[PDB]
């Protein structure tokens, strides 16, 4: 199967993305081969954790995304057991030790409201951090606190439109908005 939309994103996103996007859509029973937009969101899911990872401070973060589940969820009892903060229900995707809480990155095709109720109604243990980034370019934090720099943000959110854009000029951008 063919499809320009893997094509694509295997020449839109690092290699080194691409194969950790591949391993966790494998574990979990989905073929990147034939559900081409899912493997592009989880591969613009992965690239904004990574980017976003890089903004602060150099010790700051703990990335808990992209891991094997088992790894993951070992680093995150080692963070618990650390610093006895309680431990979440769902895997989240980074640790803040300057604020000592954990992250959970959301990049949606849909409005941000919507999607941030969304992660927020499957935590209901809320001591978890949501942040929610759109393709159009904006964004949410809990308790309106961003946590990173504007800049930061700034980067995440134009790499965003790109993507974006890019997909749009090959006519792919319709399918993958239309598939969320
Ligand atoms: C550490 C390593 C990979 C990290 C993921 C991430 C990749 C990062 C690399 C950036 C920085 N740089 C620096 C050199 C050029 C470059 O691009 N970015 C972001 C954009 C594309 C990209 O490549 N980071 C952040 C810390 C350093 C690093 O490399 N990951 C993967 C999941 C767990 C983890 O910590 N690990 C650790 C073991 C497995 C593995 O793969
Ligand atoms: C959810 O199923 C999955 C799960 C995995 C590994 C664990 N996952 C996460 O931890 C995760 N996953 C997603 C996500 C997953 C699929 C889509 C899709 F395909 F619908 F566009 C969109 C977002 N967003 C997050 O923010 C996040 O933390 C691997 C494969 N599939
Ligand atoms: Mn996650
Ligand atoms: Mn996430």
């Amino acid at each position: 199967r063919g499809s320009h939309m893997e094509d694509f994103v295997r020449q839109c996103f690092n290699p080194m993305i691409v194969e950790l996007a591949e391993k966790a859509m494998k574990e979990y029973g989905e073929d990147p081969k034939i559900e081409t937009n899912k493997f592009a969101a989880i591969c613009t899911h992965l690239e904004v954790c990574f980017m976003y990872s890089d903004g602060g401070s150099k010790h700051r973060f703990e990335i808990i995304e992209g891991r094997d589940r088992i790894m993951a969820w070992t680093v995150v009892n080692s963070i618990c057991n650390t610093t006895g903060v309680e431990k979440p229900k769902f895997l989240p995707d980074l640790y803040d030790y300057k604020e000592n809480r954990f992250i959970e990155i959301g990049v949606t095709r849909r409005e941000v409201h919507i999607y941030y109720l969304e992660k927020a109604n499957k935590i209901k243990s809320e001591k978890t951090h949501i942040h929610i980034f759109s393709f159009t370019g904006e964004e949410m934090a809990t308790k309106a606190d961003y946590t990173l720099d504007e800049e930061s943000r700034a980067r995440i959110k134009t790499r965003l439109f790109t993507i974006r854009q890019e997909m749009a000029s090959r006519s792919l951008w319709d399918s993958f908005r239309q598939s969320e």
